[PDB]
Protein backbone atom coordinates (compact mmCIF):
# COMPACT_ATOMS: atom_id res chain seq x y z
CA UNK A 1 0.00 0.00 0.00
CA UNK A 2 1.36 3.38 -1.14
CA UNK A 3 5.16 3.42 -1.58
CA UNK A 4 5.88 0.87 1.20
CA UNK A 5 6.28 -2.93 0.62
CA UNK A 6 4.64 -5.65 2.83
CA UNK A 7 8.04 -7.13 3.71
CA UNK A 8 11.80 -6.51 3.84
CA UNK A 9 15.21 -8.08 2.80
CA UNK A 10 16.62 -7.11 6.16
CA UNK A 11 13.98 -9.11 8.04
CA UNK A 12 14.63 -12.87 8.22
CA UNK A 13 13.24 -15.67 10.41
CA UNK A 14 15.64 -18.25 11.97
CA UNK A 15 14.70 -21.31 14.05
CA UNK A 16 16.51 -21.63 17.39
CA UNK A 17 16.36 -25.28 18.43
CA UNK A 18 17.40 -26.55 21.86
CA UNK A 19 17.25 -30.15 23.01
CA UNK A 20 13.75 -29.31 24.34
CA UNK A 21 12.44 -26.35 22.42
CA UNK A 22 12.04 -25.01 18.93
CA UNK A 23 11.51 -21.23 18.75
CA UNK A 24 11.42 -18.88 15.86
CA UNK A 25 13.18 -15.53 15.92
CA UNK A 26 12.58 -12.67 13.59
CA UNK A 27 15.92 -11.05 13.23
CA UNK A 28 17.67 -8.59 11.05
CA UNK A 29 20.13 -10.31 8.66
CA UNK A 30 23.02 -8.13 9.99
CA UNK A 31 22.13 -8.90 13.66
CA UNK A 32 25.29 -9.98 15.49
CA UNK A 33 25.64 -13.17 17.56
CA UNK A 34 25.87 -11.05 20.74
CA UNK A 35 22.65 -9.27 19.80
CA UNK A 36 20.93 -12.55 18.99
CA UNK A 37 22.10 -13.86 22.45
CA UNK A 38 20.45 -10.84 23.97
CA UNK A 39 17.17 -11.49 22.09
CA UNK A 40 17.29 -15.13 23.15
CA UNK A 41 17.93 -14.15 26.83
CA UNK A 42 14.88 -11.96 26.75
CA UNK A 43 12.78 -14.73 25.18
CA UNK A 44 13.84 -17.65 27.38
CA UNK A 45 14.59 -15.48 30.49
CA UNK A 46 18.26 -16.52 30.64
CA UNK A 47 21.56 -14.71 31.04
CA UNK A 48 23.55 -14.42 27.79
CA UNK A 49 26.53 -16.34 29.39
CA UNK A 50 24.31 -19.43 29.59
CA UNK A 51 23.96 -19.43 25.82
CA UNK A 52 25.88 -21.48 23.28
CA UNK A 53 24.88 -21.09 19.65
CA UNK A 54 25.97 -23.49 16.91
CA UNK A 55 25.52 -23.33 13.14
CA UNK A 56 27.24 -25.49 10.49
CA UNK A 57 28.81 -27.35 13.49
CA UNK A 58 30.65 -24.21 14.61
CA UNK A 59 30.16 -22.45 17.98
CA UNK A 60 29.11 -18.95 16.96
CA UNK A 61 31.15 -15.94 18.17
CA UNK A 62 29.68 -12.73 19.58
CA UNK A 63 30.96 -10.12 17.13
CA UNK A 64 29.95 -11.91 13.93
CA UNK A 65 26.75 -11.19 12.06
CA UNK A 66 24.29 -13.86 11.16
CA UNK A 67 25.08 -13.25 7.47
CA UNK A 68 28.87 -13.80 8.03
CA UNK A 69 28.07 -17.06 9.80
CA UNK A 70 25.99 -18.26 6.83
CA UNK A 71 22.65 -18.11 8.68
CA UNK A 72 19.90 -17.31 6.17
CA UNK A 73 16.14 -16.97 6.21
CA UNK A 74 14.42 -20.22 7.22
CA UNK A 75 17.54 -21.94 8.58
CA UNK A 76 18.11 -23.49 12.06
CA UNK A 77 20.55 -22.47 14.72
CA UNK A 78 21.19 -24.94 17.57
CA UNK A 79 21.18 -23.57 21.15
CA UNK A 80 22.48 -25.08 24.36
CA UNK A 81 21.40 -23.20 27.54
CA UNK A 82 23.91 -24.14 30.22
CA UNK A 83 21.94 -25.01 33.40
CA UNK A 84 22.51 -22.66 36.39
CA UNK A 85 24.12 -24.24 39.45
CA UNK A 86 22.17 -24.37 42.72
CA UNK A 87 24.97 -22.35 44.38
CA UNK A 88 27.87 -20.02 43.45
Amino acid sequence: SGLVPRGSPHLIKVTVKTPKDKEDFSVTDTCTIQQLKEEISQRFKAHPDQLVLIFAGKILKDPDSLAQCGVRDGLTVHLVIKRQHRAM
